[PDB]
């Protein structure tokens, strides 16, 4: 039981070794340089952020030119992600005013009051405004810090509303529509030409911002086009509808945010850890990788300590299933970027020491539909014989990425080393748990249909990252002579 | 399996009627005024805490006749809880009153209290004369709450460590030192503590908080020092270094409850290992059914905003997860600017976990745990909450003189309200750090000795009632004697409500 | 699990002092004698079963006098069981012939064949034979020893078969219909006769033969009427019928014979060992007793020891779950009646003290619909209670026994002593396992609405019996002052 | 759990097609013929069973060259197991050659030979020289299987005992004694055992079921007398009397298999005590990978009726059930009127038991008791069993030289057959005894060094053709070596049937 788990756990032993889940750091003026930069991958970074909601093409480009010499100096594969602005509701022209607690004030469709505007009658760029808010529901204005009651529906555009608390205001501010059905373009045009200039760029994932239907995951994979067909989409979630259509969105995507910033505006802040705990196991149920973000380390944006809370929080997001942390105002523009990330490094290795063993394996196979795909079978009875001989690591082959995810979603407790011969495929294994890459280049070494050199790479790696030594069991995981296509095959080998 | 369990939680269900656990309040002047506390109770506040670290016995006297004088106008049973300062280590001062360490730089630091009043940056006093026995060379000294550190680079001679700076400060006149790892044989109770804890058992306080237990021996000092006034005061031990979470079985044993202070912990343990801390004191309590209460800063945020960040709210729900009995706050309502509002976001965040922890998971794995053959009146209060949970039942009621039946009810955590009869105002109030319990006051001397149960137990039938636990018809759990035993319940009845 | 608690097992530990398993006894020229009856009962029987199949009511009557008066002097409450002949369907007259194998027969249901009749053209008094077994089916001859193949239908009640096997025939012998539905009536016209005298005489349980559908069940109650509304009626099943049709069976009656002696001609004799491990765990998940029967310990009918295997099956009932295990003529009419219960009263012990505490009740608890009716949620609650402080005893008042069958469904490890106001429930809480009766006769003693006479002749009843010594704690279950109909209330005491 | 198991179990679903269990059958005069044996290996006897209890070497050697022929007309690999008589106790012989005893009456019972050959009713030999320190008044002596009892009453000197006559008898001359309760200190092997032994060895039988196995020191005894050109053979102990079950344990490490010998077991322990040492012994064999008979009389009554009784179906049911892999006739086929109805009964009943056995948990409970980490080739063969359960394979396929990983298999309890591709034909009849395996024959003299093992795996998987096990897209899981590694398998792979 998990409660006697707890009892046994001890301060005083050693923690693990080699660290198994992974940090995504947002860049900006904190972080961007490429010194900074190799700072931040030294101290645990493993996939940097874009958020394109700020900053040109420019500015991005600098930040991927940065990572990819700061990377190439240090000899790592750091995926890059272009976290999109996303479709959004806002509030038209003005320049500006003040809404002290009592206020009563009317908003309106019509795009006749969009460069107009004041403190009676202001736009909402939300065509559909008075279908999703009926009287009685609320409308929440910058985040959230002022909210709005609605009373009626004036004209076929205005609604009526009082208005609850303080607040300024200025153009073009930010609106939520929270527990409503919000109709928007899942893609929008800001968003297109950002999603071609990542293709043409080659980034190795997409944050999507807003995402709240299936039908959603897929424009933006059409959006993304032929050329760009192998980039990993990770949507996400960010409102009721987002947690709603949870299940068809996983399986759209090929993973998830919990985008828990956005998500408590619109949904009550004490629901956000309901959904967390669903979204992240839903993840981990079907094997695909899921992200926790926003504020987790918050403080340490201003201190060199985080607080109590925060730690907490970094280690019971690994406890809860997560592949990946996130960092945002903490390393874009935080005094501590450094600090902070060593910290959530410490953090996810003490609370993936204090993870039982066996519990997530057994868990999740238990949910799996048999018969399962003979692949699956191989990977999932892999792990079950690395815990049997207490294997201090795990190699597989991979050239897209399928069978190291397949092995890391059955959760063992050593690395997964995965030998691939892409390089797009070492950097988008970043956001999986326990995965370590090491590329082989097939044009140049040769095509290796026997496994020989691609095996003894990893093993060599082995040695070299002090994970084993001559003597120790390796789970190996890869096809035998003739299939094509998947590992049919695990052997258990003595290193030399 | 929770993975199982976590699939199927749902946002849009409706959360729970009856928020199981309990909020634990410091009181400062946010919050001390009568309608401060009137606002604070109707928020959540079961219990106020007085910190005498600050403050003198006037200014807590203000708080306990002003909680007293909001809980009575309210009706409602509120503990009150004395935090004590507990000993310390210091530095002595500076000449000037301050000085500057950059890293590299070499201080020596003694225990010869010659040196007490005229700290340099080339030597300094620490009042702990056990200094050079207790960090050898390597080990590391914590200055201004971990804010500094110092590695000890060798011993001078038996009462001088020559020291390495590790990172800039400003270190003013008596700060406060830290040293992980080591043991520290302060005693129990300062000379201060006694005279705030003769204050304590003068005004009735409810329980100690007692800070800085590191062995069982100084918990007994602790009652030992409460003398037979204060023999019914519960004893709620804060661990905070390596030492408390080393000897917390026994620790365990010798207090009526823990607090694990996370914000001295984490100066003294890496601040990591806190959680793994947390995880094991927290089940620890639970097995063997004594309150736990989780501590500092878990809404820190909201001192100063009207909002709580992501990781606060995690932190609040994940204690409850966990099986904290009560989570707490300081700053939050001492000296901030939302202490109502905080408090309602504490309420709010426990419902929901509450909510979403699997009814039974907890039940049976206490359960297993226990030795067997188990004391009857155990067995009894463990088989009345299997009762309720194979009907549904939506309340227990149990009949508590001492609290002790009602905290046996509690460890094995049903997910209904737990009404306590009880014969005794303080218990009503000691109540205050048990999950899931809500206390009546049965009056003896007005309504006479009750030897068949029957008036209390329609007084806590009428209680369920009339605060909306339950209804006519509906089954509930009812535990007390039978006709003939004393000291213990014997007994378990499943009654529909009249 | 099963395995790891079988690797613990000793033969060197003493066993259960307090045998839990009931034993019933089939009576005949063997053992009708008050003599024979009460070392029978010293012995270990609990049920004395009346066979109806041979004997005249003039015959069941002594047997029915002789049991009470055994009873009557060693202070026991036997119960009495009166097992119906039962429809049944039998070839006509002829008189007599030989069937050496290969040969080639007609069966017709023409009445005017039935006292008449030849190595040809010989009677079946089912009238619905050719519809039931079609060609290709088989028909079964004097409990199966003889094989028979239908290849057609000759006339409108005449099919031809093909004979397997040798064998000699008699007028008005017995007839099977493997896999066919037999739609015969429940009760026969003897067996109303029957019946009637049971009531009359006024015995505890009807072994309904031959019981196929809940309809029938309800059928045998009808018969019963109202002076027989309280007799038990435990029904046998016998073909594939009653297993197919078992849980509405269970549904109707108040307890199931496992008839493995008839089921094993209906049935292929491998499938009857699936079939008792299937009604038994059914009977004992709704808390109905259940009896397997039929020739558990056969070899001592003319041996002093059994076989391997008689021990064996014995053994193997008790752990499948079974409250009673029976003995047909092993008791009737053998050599060592006495010997043969002893030994089953020994296999009991033995399988009992064999039995994992806890793991029946548990997996008994986990298939109960919640919310559970209150006396059930504090029977089972009382039994976690007993094994919680290691009762020795639980005490119940009940007058009907549902209350003391409800604790015997959790299956406890210690007696059940049933302190009730009826002698007739004595006597029927005798097929309910680890149940022991004391009989409180309220006109003679009071009315006892406070509970602490019966409370005090059942502690005082565990004292003699020696289950229990003074400071040992009892399970006490019973209604607290105002609640009627069911107990509501369990308590924890020392005896005094 | 087993009873949520059983409730769903229905009489009307299609079986198992392929049988998991074994059947020993022993040999005697209704089944010695060529044509006779044939018949039984259709019915389903994997192993031949000789008695050498009874009957001289060349009635013996024509068992032989009978099985071997009828399994080499057949195309079929069928164990031969050599059944020794072992060490016995007796008593004398008496004057007239008999004496009959009845309740109460007292005889001294010697150890002093002088009598050997002049027992009466007052005084009679039996051939333990230990006889006087075994038993100590109040114990018990066993004649004639059981059949009668002596108390012993008083030692009356260190070779004479007086007893007491429990039951009326007739004894007649060299009875068997059974000392229950006491250790006996015979040899492992009688000299008669060693002329069998020998024989055994010469003729290249395949498997010893050694009599009367009380201690492990014993099992080395009999390993011993086997010697160079018996090294190979399979020693299965039976367990005999109650040494032998406590010292199971090391009698288990030192054997290569057990068989349960009620008959004898249950003359020296009490009957009903049978049942307890069966499920025990079977259970720890499962555990440790070791193959298990259960034996003694589980369809008797088809010693002379054409149908068993419903004791000796649920008999067989629930030894498959236990967990042996297999379960054996004696005199059912040896002096039986129905040979071959009582061999399809028996496979009947097992594919029957096999069938109502819930899939994967013996896998999990036999998997949860072993120490970790294992050996890579038993987490190669329990993870291999893993994914025959995650695709539902059809077959496995593994290739095994000794046997050892085809035994390592089959220790995991799959669900589908287990074909060993093996280069010795004593593997494919020693592995009769192992639940599920089916032996297909490499022969590497003819078709060469097989280094890479395609052509083994591609036999197996013909085998599983063309035996029907699995056809054409059918995943099967196939265990043996890499390219490099020598000894064991460390490779597991799924494969799709060509
Ligand atoms: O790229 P994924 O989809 O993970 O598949 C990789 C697997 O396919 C195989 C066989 O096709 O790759 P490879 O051909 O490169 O040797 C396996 O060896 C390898 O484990
Ligand atoms: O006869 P059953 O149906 O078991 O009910 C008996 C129960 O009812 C009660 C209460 O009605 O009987 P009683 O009135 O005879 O005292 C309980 O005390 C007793 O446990
Ligand atoms: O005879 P056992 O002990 O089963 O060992 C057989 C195993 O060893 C190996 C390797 O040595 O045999 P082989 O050399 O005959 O190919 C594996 O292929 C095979 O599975």
């Amino acid at each position: 039981s998990q409660l006697e788990h707890n009892i046994g756990l001890s301060i005083f032993e050693p923690v693990a070794k080699h660290r198994a889940n992974r940090i995504v750091c947002t860049i900006g003026p904190s972080t961007q340089s490429v010194e900074a930069l190799k700072n931040l991958m030294k101290s645990g970074m493993s996939v940097a952020r874009m958020n394109f909601s700020h900053g040109s093409h420019e500015y991005h480009q600098t930040t991927i030119n940065n990572v990819r010499a700061a990377a190439a100096e240090l000899g790592l594969h750091i995926g890059i992600a272009l976290d999109t602005k996303g479709p959004e509701i806002r509030t038209g022209l003005f320049g500006e005013v003040s809404f002290a607690p009592g206020d009563i004030v009317c908003v309106t469709t019509d795009p006749a009051y969009e460069k107009v505007g004041t403190k009676e009658k202001f736009y909402i760029d939300y065509p559909q405004l008075t279908n999703a808010v009926r009287p009685g529901g609320s409308i929440y204005v910058d985040d959230g810090v002022m909210t709005l009651r609605v009373v009626s529906k004036e004209d076929d555009r205005t609604l009526k509303c009082h208005v609850n608390n303080h607040h300024r205001l200025t153009d073009r501010r930010g609106i939520n529509l929270p527990g409503c059905e919000v109709d928007l373009p899942a893609v929008s045009e800001k968003d297109r030409k950002d999603l071609e200039f990542g293709v043409a760029q080659g980034v190795d994932m997409i944050f999507a911002s807003f995402i709240r239907t299936a039908e959603q995951v897929r424009e933006v994979r059409a959006a993304l086009g032929e050329k760009g067909k192998d980039i990993l989409i990770i949507s996400k979630i960010e409102n009721h509808q987002g947690v709603q259509n949870i299940d068809s969105i996983i399986e759209a995507s090929n993973g998830i945010m919990v985008a828990r910033g956005d998500l408590g505006v619109e949904i009550p802040a004490e629901k956000v850890c309901v959904a967390q705990m669903c979204i992240i196991s839903k993840c981990n149920v079907v094997g695909k990788p899921v992200i926790c973000a926003t504020q987790m380390l918050e403080s340490m944006t201003s201190n060199p300590r985080p607080t109590r809370a925060e730690v907490s929080d970094v280690a019971n997001a690994v406890l809860n299933g997560a592949d990946c942390v996130m960092l945002s105002g903490e390393t874009a523009k935080g005094k501590y970027p450094n600090e902070v990330v060593q910290y959530m490094a410490r953090i996810c290795v003490e609370a993936q020491s204090a993870t039982h063993d066996t519990v997530m394996f057994n868990s999740i196979k238990n949910l799996q539909k048999i018969p399962m795909c003979p692949e699956e079978a191989v990977c999932s009875s892999a792990v079950a014989s690395a815990f049997e001989v207490q294997a201090k690591a795990m190699l597989v082959l991979s050239n897209t990425g399928r069978s190291a995810r397949l092995i890391s979603k059955y959760r063992p407790n050593c690395p997964i080393i995965c030998v691939t011969t892409r390089l797009q495929t070492c950097r988008q294994l970043n956001v999986t748990r326990s995965v370590v890459s090491v590329f082989y280049d097939a044009a140049k070494s040769g095509e290796d249909k026997d496994k020989e050199k691609r095996v003894k790479l990893g093993l060599d790696f082995a040695k070299k990252e002090k994970y084993a030594s001559t003597g120790d069991v390796v789970v190996v995981v890869h096809a035998d002579h003739s299939v094509k296509g998947y590992p049919n095959q695990t052997r258990l080998i003595y290193l030399p």
